[PDB]
């Protein structure tokens, strides 16, 4: 038992993981097969990125003016193309320590490890989750813009993320690995709002099922309550409403601790119109929403990888 | 900026992990150089654990009892030592994937990663402190035993802790890489307790100075205090007491933050008389003690390893 915030292991994207500079602005790329994929800002200067022409900006440069390093080693860039917010340079040197891998682009609610890096070095990992407002609460310093976030399914490496911006907010905002942004932001030093950020019901019940399967059962009341009821409620908190996929999808929880989904809710109303009372669930005095039902059932039957 | 607990990129011990088969029990080990390391009671069996006479057991035991094996390779043990509550394997192959490396045997109050495994096969990482009770609070389902705790020093991994057992708090304990538990505990499965926990007082510290760099400063008041009545405050709480090398320790906070360490005690004992008043900082609405000021200072500064 016991309940963490788990990362996925890091060894097989931290081999990707270079710097690329351009005058002085460096970030870090992600090296796979022969082609280098990092932030087209690469090409912009710190203090000149209010509103850059990217187009204009990238055709005053060449395949030499990119300076690609993984460790020591110099890598030659035989080629450049912009796709919407990410530029790739297409190397010389195929990375032999490529992983299996794919691009997705994630869903709200989805959850995902970063590996943050600065000048093409790992510095940490941890476990996110695209907020329904297509924000990350990351954990990001200048010269993290490249560091990746990703998933491992078996032994293939699905990334889905790129790190880009911070928001007035302190929140994060980046692409998927096509240079697509999650939300509505775009690639330059203006005042941008995410929208209201609401709760993702449905991780914080898989987390209510992870509290029950440990042990932690005190708010389990006696009532039961409506998919319609529930979302009324939902809506008054900012919670994104509960569908009937999102109850199939508890069903794995739901069947392994014998509590219905429509029970859990109920308890789960309660504990949004009353409060904790100062009490915790897993060590936690908020209700987390951060571990999807997936994550549940794997911190809690052992799923491994490599 | 943002506050993320964060592991140390796992690479470098991925690499290092294998299983270990004595009869039908399985476990993890770690491979480094020729030698293998696991916990002793590999050679026990799931239903005779109560009070084991592990060298008697043993010596039933020869080298080719162990099954050890990297990935579906099956490596050749040449001997076998016991050390305290650890098994050493000596086996014909030394790991080519080895780290530069060290044995460390950490204190109460410091951090490190953990990367969970299961059958040899990493699953997840995240980071962890040993608490002044010598437990941990860790995320570990059967097959876990074996798996590692370790720092990152640049390119050298410290290994500090090997997981051994769960106790009935649901706390975590295990041994160094010498087999010497942390703590009172023995590999016996005996109802153990552990006593009572206290907060590591320097780690809330160093988490206030986090948030105060990341703009959270509505707990900050305009009083002080003095170590003497700070301490008397604390020890009622189940705080550490403060000594003045927590307060030397803290001087790079300080001094980034300009906020003196009494200044920011004064504060803590209005949080901890107080309470949050239904409030967050860094969106945790209890007082976190598992950041170290190092970690403080490198999720502030970027400090990078590989
Ligand atoms: C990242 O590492 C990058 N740095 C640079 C430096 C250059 F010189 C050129 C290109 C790049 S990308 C930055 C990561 C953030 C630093 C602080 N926390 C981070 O996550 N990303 C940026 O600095 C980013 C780039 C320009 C302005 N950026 C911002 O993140 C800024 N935010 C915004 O303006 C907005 F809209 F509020 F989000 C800011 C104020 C620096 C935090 C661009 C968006 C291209
Ligand atoms: C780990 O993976 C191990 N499993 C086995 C299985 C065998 F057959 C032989 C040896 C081992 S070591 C176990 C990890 C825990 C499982 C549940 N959460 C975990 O962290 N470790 C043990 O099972 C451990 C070993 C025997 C009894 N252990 C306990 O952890 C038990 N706790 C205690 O008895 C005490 F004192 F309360 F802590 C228990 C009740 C299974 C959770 C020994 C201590 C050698």
């Amino acid at each position: 038992s016991g309940f963490r915030k788990m990362a996925f292991p890091s060894g097989k994207v931290e081999g990707c993981m270079v710097q690329v500079t351009c005058g002085t602005t460096t970030l870090n790329g992600l090296w796979l097969d022969d082609v280098v994929y990092c932030p087209r800002h690469v090409i912009c200067t710190s203090e000149d990125m209010l509103n850059p022409n990217y187009e204009d900006l990238l055709i005053r440069k060449s395949n030499h003016n990119f300076l690609v390093q993984a460790g020591n080693v110099q890598l030659r860039v035989i080629g450049h193309s912009m796709q919407n917010c990410v530029l790739k340079l297409k190397v010389d040197t195929a990375n032999p320590k490529t992983p299996k891998y794919k691009f997705v682009r994630i869903q709200p609610g989805q959850t995902f490890s970063v590996l943050a890096c600065y000048n093409g070095s790992p510095s940490g990992v941890y476990q996110c989750a695209m907020r329904p407002n297509f924000t990350i609460k990351g954990s990001f310093l200048n010269g993290s813009c490249g560091s990746v976030g990703f998933n491992i399914d078996y032994d293939c490496v699905s990334f889905c993320y790129m790190h880009h911006m911070e928001l007035p907010t302190g929140v994060h905002a980046g692409t998927d690995l096509e240079g697509n942004f999650y939300g509505p932001f775009v690639d330059r030093q203006t005042a941008q709002a995410a929208g209201t950020d609401t709760t993702i019901t449905v991780n914080v019940l898989a987390w209510l099922y992870a509290a029950v399967i440990n042990g932690d059962r005190w708010f389990l009341n006696r009532f039961t309550t409506t998919l319609n009821d529930f979302n009324l409620v939902a809506m008054k908190y900012n919670y994104e409403p509960l569908t009937q996929d999102h109850v199939d999808i508890l069903g794995p929880l739901s069947a392994q601790t014998g509590i219905a989904v429509l029970d859990m809710c109920a308890s789960l109303k309660e504990l949004l119109q009353n409060g904790m009372n100062g009490r915790t669930i897993l060590g936690s005095a908020l209700l987390e929403d951060e571990f999807t039902p997936f994550d549940v059932v794997r911190q809690c039957s052992g799923v491994t990888f490599q």
